[PDB]
């Protein structure tokens, strides 16, 4: 994977309302700064019930948003990453449509997981009470075939149906979804919610053996077609760190919240101890187009004996810090607060989840910036967006708070923010020094500072970061310093906003 | 059960807030209207997970409502029906509490419902999915009981914990709530989701024999101590019809719809087929507490070969008339579109549902009042309230679109209107005219209008409904002519609002 920033967005939701616009954006906006895009589901439909993970038809570009051609037109300037949507698709599918008709009688219908489908002999509450559930509710929805009453699986929206990725079907349709990527310019491939993908009777039905099998034949395919995968797992962060060496990427999704914890307080001790554990072999952010994950760094749920990197008394005060932030807008967002899909997942847009506070956010880029790992900034991030209550509103998805829709004039006029353009800068100066492609170390001063440093061919930059220096919402105070060198010499800055760095 | 018209209200929507305002409201500008009133849940907590429904504790008055002493006041002038909600409890419930914290050392642990209480031995996919559902999903949620999580059986909200009502703790629980009332001056007492209350595997587990069982032991309870009655039941309509023989009272649940239907399509018939075979020891309603029940006149939802009271066509067209009357209000607020506990139910006032045509909406009154059973008005349709949007907007709880609370400004405001004094009159007329307790029949004419006769000790009134005389919202034409005689004589209205009804 290219060590370049990369945009993740909506092909609807930055521009006009198209791919080509999302396109023209990119090129004419952000040259430089993102070199690579994530471009969440645009497959068919975009709109229905989970914002393009249910697709009708995985391997169709919604032609509200396109064609297969513009991703191609695409990747001429930028290196893309889609979605294969692994673990379910829509009710609305030709295939599930078949079964609810034929029944058993449909050639789909060992294509899809019912209750039966894994506990033939039935099940005890435990065997269901111990199914991993991102939020309370068993994972079982009614849909009638030919008539009859049945219990599909559902991981998610009762309108994702989840499919048997260990059927004939099944695999058949997601290596078609495969050779499409393969055969569209696509560069990267996220498997999304395949910690979910595989289910046995007595497990947690989550990132166990059986998953790890499904993960590690889903790589080969990869391989077979020159595809590199990234794969999503929101979990109790040990299971991130283990399945890491068995994939090409992981999502670094614990320093989100320990960066939140760390402007918030002051402490750095659990950022000194995450560097030193992680697997390097990430992709990281700060915001991605859902909530911000905070099991990914507390005790894991199925036994909470093993803690997390923090403990769960910081994670609390960490959400309630998010909600203070917000004025209540994350907590009108939250949970059971509306709808959601996750329980904990906190949402809010990062910026809002700081407080609006500039000099914490560029903070917070910089230290992303500087870890090990390919950098990914979601487009509200990347625009400095806040809670959009007006979204929520209308839609009442908990997640629409971090979801606005981006017109080429907002995007104009945000670009003129001293935060937006020190972002833009910051990326820029990500892809263009050489130190990053060298060299990684980092020094703490205990649990006070942390410093991280890279050394390349022709650079090399060393970034400071002391949240202590400006605690507050209101603060004005950098908390983080820069310093660096290139081809035009030794440079230093104190003020990521005010002094953005720029490469000789 | 007197037979006088009967007021359903919340305590704190209809007036200052409390019991005691209700009562005065009552008495000085309802008085000779309303002569008893059912009192909407007011136990400890009354605005909890589902508006009074989620009892922390069932036997004592919220003190933010008023006092039992309040309770004995009102009954003085009005005669009180008060629920028993003996399907579920709050979570939060000192019971419920001990469980989580002790477990099975908890002596109240046998009080509650968990898979494993009711399928000992494990379940089959066909075990729970042939569980009678009001909307798609499985009746359990997680809870942790002493550190271990388990599957608690929850037929409403996960915050309502279904008890089992066979179990020895949960009969004493259900008892003091009878003894409660009866200490309390309440007249009569109904008999909330009882169609849930018994639970068996391998049964639908809503109307079973088990059922029966249970109801017919309650109403023994009540008898014992001078409690009548009604039995909340939203079902297939001959479930219902059954049932009746069996209690007091039962709900007409399908008149509301068949009224809706009459005055939108002109056809009376099935109005005249209802009256023929429905049970009349009922409790007469247009609009309640929740939304507009449609099921219960359509097919049976387990055997749709099982034909309704009217087409199913007919029942699609009726809901689809009720969305586009209310220009998308009631869409917004029924089934996946807003918080619901049903997913068929209409949520509209019974007047929005209308088009707000006061000619339609005095005449579905005068029909309810005329068909043999102890009439009710819900508080909403007693001042012709139309949808709340501001309220549904707020809260996203789709039954508040029919929940508007008001103040004692607003209901003399109300009062006021043309329509509403309209109702008060024919309220009064329904409570003092002998006929309504004398003999019942009525003739039709073909689908195009039906008179209804009573004759008593000392007067006798017909009603005749003929809706072709004046179909479609934007109508001024009355639908509904009223003929009777009293101590002065032969009397006539081909006008209800314009001349309301005197008993002289």
């Amino acid at each position: 994977m290219k060590n370049k920033v990369q945009l993740i967005t909506y092909a609807d939701r930055l521009g006009d309302g198209t791919i080509k616009s999302m396109t023209d954006i990119l090129r004419t906006r952000f040259d430089g700064v993102y070199d690579g895009v994530h471009i969440l589901p645009f497959f068919t439909p975009f709109d229905g019930a989970d914002a393009g993970f249910d697709p009708i038809d995985h391997t169709k570009v919604d032609e509200r948003l396109g064609s297969w051609d513009d991703v191609a037109e695409l990747s001429k300037t930028h290196n893309i990453m889609v979605d294969a949507i692994v673990n379910h698709m829509s009710w609305e599918s030709k295939q599930f449509q078949d079964v609810l008709a034929k029944g058993e009688e449909s050639e789909y219908y060992p294509m899809f997981l019912t209750m039966s489908s894994v506990f033939p002999n039935g099940a005890t509450e435990e065997d269901l009470a111990g199914i991993y559930r991102p939020r309370p509710g068993l994972p079982f929805t009614h849909y009638k075939f030919a008539g009859k009453t049945r219990l599909v699986w559902v991981s998610f929206t009762p309108q994702q149906v989840d499919i048997d990725t260990d059927s004939d079907k099944g695999w058949e349709y997601l290596m078609s979804i495969f050779d499409q990527m393969a055969a569209s310019h696509v560069s990267y491939i996220r498997l999304d919610a395949v910690g979910y993908g595989a289910k046995e009777a007595g497990t947690s039905c989550f990132m166990t053996p059986k998953t790890f099998k499904l993960i590690s034949r889903l790589r080969e395919e990869g391989v077979k077609r020159g595809l590199e995968i990234l794969i999503e797992v929101h979990s109790y962060y040990k299971k991130q760190v283990e399945i890491a060496s068995k994939v090409d990427r992981v999502y670094d999704f614990a320093l989100p919240p320990l960066l939140l914890h760390a402007l918030s307080t002051g402490h750095v001790e659990p950022v000194a101890h995450w560097t030193d554990i992680r697997p390097n072999n990430a992709v990281t952010v700060l915001d991605t187009h859902d909530g911000i994950g905070v099991i990914d760094i507390g005790s894991d749920q199925l036994d909470r004996s093993l803690k997390g990197l923090v403990p769960d008394e910081d994670v609390d005060n960490l959400v309630n810090t998010i909600h203070a932030n917000t004025h209540g807008e994350s907590q009108a967002a939250t949970g059971a607060a509306a709808s959601n899909l996750d329980l904990y997942q906190v949402n809010s847009t990062y910026y809002s989840a700081l407080g609006c506070n500039d000099q914490h956010y560029i903070a917070a880029r910089a230290v992303q910036f500087f870890l090990p790992g390919v950098p990914q900034v979601y487009y509200v991030g990347a625009l400095a967006g806040k809670n959009d209550m007006e979204l929520l509103r209308k839609t009442n998805n908990g997640r629409d708070i971090n979801r606005h829709y981006y017109s080429t004039a907002e995007i104009d006029e945000n670009l003129k923010r001293p935060v937006v353009k020190a972002l833009n800068a910051l990326a820029k100066f990500r892809n263009e020094l050489d130190a990053f492609d060298g060299t990684f170390s980092y020094t703490t001063d205990d649990d006070t500072s942390i410093s991280f440093t890279w050394r390349g061919e022709t650079s090399q930059a060393t970034l400071t970061f002391e949240p202590k220096r400006g605690l507050g919402v209101d603060n004005t105070t950098p908390v983080a310093m820069l310093e660096w060198e290139d081809s035009a010499g030794d440079h230093r800055s104190d003020d990521l906003i005010a002094n953005p760095p720029v490469v000789a």
